[PDB]
């Protein structure tokens, strides 16, 4: 085999068996994902060496018949912490990477909730990328990081698959990696019995960046009169909530700040109600999206995302990002689903590869069968911009 | 012996590492047997000695071997200290060091950003009492990026190439961290002043939100302070040269504001120890008293400030003198007149001996850099204690 | 208690290890107190295993977690067995496991090659008089390429996907190493009689071509075996089966050949034990009523010749009763009884309450997994001895 | 930078600064050598991926002012375990690394000759490459290896640039990497008081393959007729010597065996008894080859090496490979003497393209200025394959 997947792994071998196959239920996929996005081939290098490196090491063991890992991940469906996305907009299409960096004790007494592996993961990143920025990360793990008698206490109160408190993606973009990371509120708002909207702004609001920021602070109280009357006033966990809190580990005046959504219910008039923050936001662009919206639901269990992402130095609040789940429906009328949209909204060229490089990215499934290889599509609109698509897939699922 | 038996049993995973434990595992089996540690708590805190402090220290410098990393925690650059807290009871032994990456003063992380927190992660599997939020609000607020880290260390001498610190008290039969955070890369990098940063990145932290009694204690402190320390950017001693705290619950975490200064004097004793005449009650003035008597009997001066959670009353500060270029023996001497007068009469009449058998291999008569400093405190609650620092490596070689 | 005070200090680097530990770590520790180890070997050898041996276990096998790699040490599926080895005075206790490497059982280290070596490397540079010459030339020998082994492993049950196994001696105050080879998979591959391949591996010894009395001893061995072992190449128990080594300077070193057999009655243990009525001096003969009462008293049957450089005359061998699927009760009465006839009276008054209490999560009244083996010896210089090979897994799930 | 040793460095980073300071003093070198021999990108990838895994932590510290390693190698000038070399013939032209894999406490009382590194690298390629064979590996580490209180009399009796049992080297062909081993005869010499010949063959005649072999046998004694007048009878340390033993770590059936001869001695008669092995050899090709070495020593301290290799199955010696010590002449002057040799065999595209590819290669340094970039240059002649040139250099000595 002479592709790059394979040179590497001939190359460099596997240290244990778990990264032996994480590598051959995910690296094929990925390698055909870079070469589809129009990377060069010493940047599929780049990224298949990094990813043997940095990211095998950090997926832990490799969940299959017989063997049953200690620590279990929401962000797949076999359990499996690992999921490959691509951002399509008209000029270009961008991989991503979003995983958990499972610890050696993850899932078991000495680590309930696998609080460590993203942050050593990080500090390697740091040592390894010199745009790379630890801080946004270390206070927010100091705000919403739970000790281990509270870590525990938060494991009788969740389903396993949501022992977590965070999650890292990494931006296959422009030749670098550019990482991310998202903390859940749940744990800590079980744990205090306190509420998820009070916990989650009241740590931002502690943020270096917040007390410097006279913008940042005007487009987050803007923010907060949208979501105070929507989200719980008292500690229910119940939808629409306030359920991740997003930054960039990069320059903390560059980071976007993202308050996250989760909830089950959406329909044409909550869409418009996310989307123009209640009738916030009254613009030509803002309009245009969402139409292009509300017209991708037409076209089409886990619930919606509605994704706030804020910058400093702006005032004022853009639309969000919506996430429409898509686990458990049927992966080739997805695919139908999505050539109808990218023709409406004129991306013939993506209209016209889409089903066939599909195909071409999980060669061992067929994906005409599967209801859980796409498991999330993002739809976003931008000034400076324009409209962008985000498809998550579950690799494993379109692997094993 | 138990550092000879660990020694046997685990052996080295490399020749630094076997350096370090020749160099400093004898002294600490004295101090822990010297302090009466159980012979299975001397295990347990060597046996972790060795897993996780080891690897901790990196290279082990030494003639032809110059590490890209040198630490100012030592007269040879070593990044280690052993220090005993006397009262008149007991002793208790505490490890100080600087924990070095393998990039550590080379581009890739040019003030060792990482080695502290890598360590205080392995604890905090190994400890159920380990917190580490209170690590992560001060690395947040005073950590730098890359860049920044590298224009601070070309404003600072290759000892000050450091951000964070970390000490572990081996107490009761626990291990027990605390780390101190220097607040001047970041104020060089800024230019910002010290006495803001410092008080910025304390304002942010969760606690003080939630608590008002520490809320009024740091308003007295900030009154106090803000007129000694400069109102501009530059490093003029007296300054708030670092920030510590303890890896604890933050609700029971001691928070410490450590001034650095060159000139100390009796009148500065007077103003540091009392608040500028603040505290004014016989127990501070019993620990003045002290104080007077310490420095008649016998680097930066230190003061360092300490606050918890639920009180909103400052208590005097604990004093650190210097003991760097004067003569071991002369200081033993001092130290049995100075708890004679205390009335420690058991401590005056074993200090002398017990520190020759700490450090076997050396004169202390003829040696400047063993005792390296001096910590003074007086608490109402606890009483006075002494806080005696070593040059492990410099009463080794 | 040394077991728990090192579990405090070291913590574990992952969750197997831990396992490991909470399923062995307190039987050990029992064991070590029981034999009369000082509390500061308990501790080497406890941290040693800690360090080195845990390591080496490879995962634990348990409900929901099969491993690549099965072993065929215990009834589990667990790489490990803690053995005493007794006489009147004393009583030593040793480890025997099978180091697994990280990609044993699978199609790159198919019969697990590596990991004995690793551990053997790692204590030779723990350890000054760890030797691995020996290892060396019967790993040579014996061992195979990755497809030799593919093959192999196509011709073997499961539980015998394996080359070489590791018994460490806790003896004196120091580790003693042994490794056994086994001849079957290269026999298999190759389609050579196992007599043949046994015999070639040790007639190519530096040792052999060194001493004249282990090439007299030798050439009576083949005599006795040839007859008895098969000479095509099936495997038709009685057959040469293992090449047992110590990892010592060569000239000391004991070779040992182990028949494998599935028959053992009145009339083989006499042909066994007196290699053919070869040897019928009183000493033989006493060995011999020992063995007879013993198997009257109470997985193939083993037999085990050993020879050393410088002796000419071979001298009776260990023979091994396998004990799965006896009752542990029982066996412990029937041990008592048969330790009374030697007049260890010191042992038959202990022996049960001291086992209950190696294995206090168990009842041994209901078990039949806890004792697996059972082999005796007796030497004209050291006497009769017994080896109790224990399931310390089974012993504590 | 988008070269593929830039990327490599981009990709994987560094988990050290040795490792760091190797890779920049070495894999330019390296990736302009495998370019230079018409390896593929794909290759070259392959091999650089493979070099930072494998070798990078292998190499152990790298000397350099102000920093001193425990333990001093003699395979380079500056004390650094590391060499490249290439071997040239008409059609093509091949890459190879030589080293010494340093363990951890080499050079110290726990690891006095630094006897385990050689062969844990060796382990790690066991599970990396499916044809890697460690029988003849350890069947002479078993031989010829010493314990700790032999191998520290050792060091007492030798230069600290000779405390070596073992080095290994690996030939990057045809896609695969195929490691070699070298083990020295000296120490187990010097410390068991014991000639040189007489251990070298005692422990080649204790090889399983040897028992069962007697065309290699056979080779082996006319060896040993030819060596027994020419080296010492007696225990010194005196030339030409028997001092190192070589195997392929490949199927036992397979591997060729090398006595390598140690001399400081050399002319026009030295080198013909040597390459006909004192007129046992008399064929065309034999005579040919002849011509070839002495029109090579005209053209153009280190001894002379002559390494005579026997393969199982072959009953008749070949002539040896003659290896010329390049130490301390003028690295100018020996590639306008190797141009000079390479239009001699009519080898015009490798004279014409030699000095510039050799200043391509080391673009640190001015080789015309240096003595000791080319180490050694090795030549041999072969049935069913021709001419071969192998030129070792000094890879660090070219970089600093
Ligand atoms: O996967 C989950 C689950 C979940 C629910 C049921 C399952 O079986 C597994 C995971 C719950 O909350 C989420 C919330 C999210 O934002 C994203 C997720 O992937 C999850
Ligand atoms: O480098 C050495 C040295 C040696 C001699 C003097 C030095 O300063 C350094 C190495 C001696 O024996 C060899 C013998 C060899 O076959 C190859 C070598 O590279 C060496
Ligand atoms: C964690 C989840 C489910 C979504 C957030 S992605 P995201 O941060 O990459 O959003 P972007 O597309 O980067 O704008
Ligand atoms: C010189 C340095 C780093 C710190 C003085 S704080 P300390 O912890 O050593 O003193 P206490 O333990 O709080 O008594
Ligand atoms: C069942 C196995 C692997 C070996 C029997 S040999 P042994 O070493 O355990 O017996 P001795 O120690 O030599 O008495
Ligand atoms: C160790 C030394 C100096 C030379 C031997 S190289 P070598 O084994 O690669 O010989 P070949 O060119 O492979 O035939």
């Amino acid at each position: 085999g002479s592709r790059p997947w394979q040179i590497l792994s001939q190359a460099l071998g596997f240290p244990n068996y778990d990264q032996e196959l994480w590598w051959q239920n995910t690296a094929e996929t990925l390698n055909r994902v870079l070469e589809q996005c129009d990377y060069s081939v010493h940047l599929q290098y780049k990224y298949l060496a990094f990813y043997h490196k940095y990211i095998l090491p950090s997926l832990g063991p490799f969940r299959r018949p017989g063997v049953e890992p200690e620590y279990i991940s929401g962000l797949s469906h076999g359990g499996h912490p690992l999921e490959i996305s691509v951002k399509i907009d008209k000029s270009k299409t961008i991989c991503r990477l979003g995983l958990q960096a499972i610890g050696p004790l993850a899932g078991t007494a000495r680590d309930p909730l696998n609080s460590f592996g993203d942050r050593e993961l990080l500090k390697n990143l740091a040592t390894l990328l010199p745009h790379v920025d630890l801080r946004l990360f270390d206070h927010f793990n100091a705000q919403v990081g739970l000790d281990r008698a509270q870590c525990a206490v938060a494991t009788t109160k969740l389903i396993k698959e949501s022992h977590n408190i965070v999650c890292t993606s990494l931006d296959l973009k422009d030749g670098e990696v550019i990482p991310k990371v998202y903390f859940s509120t749940i744990p800590k708002g079980l744990v205090t019995e306190t509420p998820l909207f009070d916990l989650t702004f009241a740590a931002i609001e502690q943020m270096e960046v917040y007390h410097k920021d006279a913008p940042l602070r005007t487009a987050l109280s803007s923010l907060k009169d949208f979501l105070r009357p929507r989200v719980p006033t008292d500690a229910s966990i119940t939808p629409p909530l306030t359920g991740l809190i997003g930054v960039d580990c990069i320059d903390p005046m560059l980071s976007r700040l993202k308050v996250y959504l989760a909830t089950f219910r959406m329909d044409l008039s909550l869409i418009r109600d996310y989307w123009t923050l209640g009738g916030l936001l009254t613009d030509a662009g803002t309009m245009k999206g969402l139409e292009m919206v509300e017209t991708l639901a037409k076209t089409l269990r886990l619930p919606f995302g509605i994704n706030y992402a804020m910058k400093p130095g702006t005032a004022e609040l853009a639309p969000p990002q919506i996430y429409f789940p898509l686990l458990g429906i049927n992966d080739g009328f997805i695919a139908d689903a999505l050539v109808e949209f990218f023709q409406y909204m004129g991306w013939e060229d993506q209209a016209n590869r889409y089903k066939d490089e599909l195909k071409a990215k999980f060669p061992n499934v067929d994906i005409s069968q599967t209801k859980n290889v796409h498991r999330w599509l993002g739809v976003a609109y931008s000034e400076t911009k324009g409209p962008s698509m985000n498809i998550y897939y579950d690799v494993v699922a379109g692997n094993v």
